[PDB]
């Protein structure tokens, strides 16, 4: 007689992909240090500021999914002649990555600049150190971190995803994995509902790419950008998100009631609101409180958030 069933750990059920999933694999101490192999703008000189895609090699030494971020510690030091802490960013490339071998990462950064009540023009750290990155460059990355936007395991589950700017980055990931490549163990056949908010059509992001998907899944992918500063509702409001959302406000309430519907959000943090705001009224006029409809979903991992 030598083994014994050690009695089971209580374990919650999850309808996610996070089978042999990892993270903080790297601390700041200790980061990865892997090597820029392109970095380029996807926004349009002309848009409001500057968004860029960026690829670096990671050997295989992070073993990353669809969903989940990437610490960056920026080169340098602060004011106080310390080294800068780690900012995090949503991967923007499925787990096989955009070479198809599992052995690169990468990233959609926007480059924060403003200027401070002082009337100076402020940089932002870790934004601008990634988008000034020269291919051959080495960059610090920690992670992997997230459990929140991990895929849904069902493959015929519908996924809508709201983003709004950079918060697209995790939706690039899941879609390069829905239609882009073909896994033996995954194939979707479920329903993609891309929304994206984006200030002018000059800052639309990948949005060729997402043409090409549309183009290859044109029944179970369908695709809406609402660009704010271009686009117009019959009042005249800016087409936000939520505003673009409205104009499917039956379709999505019924998905909504599917229990194979998963809700994804990310990007900006007020986006939430507006959202919420669609919500209450579409519930409400069914005899649904959204306030108790949202718990339920969110408790049945169908209501994803991200946002910064
Ligand atoms: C989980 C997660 C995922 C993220 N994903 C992404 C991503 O994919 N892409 C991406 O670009 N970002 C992403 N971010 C944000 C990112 O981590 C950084 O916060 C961002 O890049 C800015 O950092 P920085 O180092 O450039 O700026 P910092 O040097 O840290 O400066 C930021 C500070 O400047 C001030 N500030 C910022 N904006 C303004 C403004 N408009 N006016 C006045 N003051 C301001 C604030 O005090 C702020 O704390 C993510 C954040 C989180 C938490
Ligand atoms: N995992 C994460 O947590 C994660 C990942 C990626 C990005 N993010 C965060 O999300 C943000 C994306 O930054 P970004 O600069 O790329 O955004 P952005 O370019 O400034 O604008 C995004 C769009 O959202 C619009 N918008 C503003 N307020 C909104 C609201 N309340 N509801 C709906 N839409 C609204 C803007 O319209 P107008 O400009 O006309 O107002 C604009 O069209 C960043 O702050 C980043 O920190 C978080």
């Amino acid at each position: 007689q030598v083994t014994t069933e050690a009695p089971a750990k209580v374990v919650k059920h999850s309808k996610k992909q996070d089978e042999n999933i990892v993270v903080n694999k790297f601390k700041p101490k200790e980061p990865y240090v892997g090597r820029c192999l392109l970095n380029t703008k996807i926004t349009g000189d002309d848009a409001p500021g500057e968004t860029w895609h960026m690829v670096f090699s990671t050997e295989g030494e992070v073993p990353y999914r669809e969903g989940q971020s990437i610490g960056i510690v920026p080169d340098g030091i602060d004011k106080n002649g310390k080294p800068h802490k780690l900012r995090l960013y949503s991967i923007a490339s499925s787990a096989i990555g955009d070479f198809g071998d599992s052995k690169t990462v990468s990233l959609c950064v926007k480059r924060l600049v403003y200027t401070n009540d002082a009337g100076e023009v402020v940089k932002g750290v870790c934004s601008n150190f990634l988008c000034d990155l020269k291919p051959g460059s080495e960059v610090k990355i920690t992670g992997p971190v997230g459990k929140e936007m991990l895929m849904p395991k069902d493959p015929n589950a519908t996924v809508i995803m709201l983003g709004t700017g950079t918060g697209i980055a995790p939706f690039r990931s899941f879609l390069w994995k829905m239609f882009f490549e073909k896994h033996e163990d995954y194939q979707f056949n479920g329903l993609a509902w891309l929304f994206l908010g984006v200030p002018t059509s000059s800052s639309l992001l990948y949005k060729e790419e997402f043409e090409k998907m549309k183009e290859k899944a044109p029944e179970n992918f369908r695709l809406d950008f609402a660009v704010s500063r271009e686009q117009v509702n019959d009042k005249g409001e800016k087409m936000y998100i939520q505003t673009r959302m409205a104009q499917y406000a039956e379709e999505l309430w019924e998905l909504l009631k599917k229990d194979n519907t998963f809700v994804y959000m990310c990007g900006l943090k007020g986006m939430e609101k507006g959202i919420d705001d669609i919500m209450v009224s579409l519930a409400a006029k069914d005899g649904i409180d959204w306030i108790e409809y949202k718990r339920t979903l969110k408790k049945a991992e169908q209501w994803n958030v991200e946002v910064w």
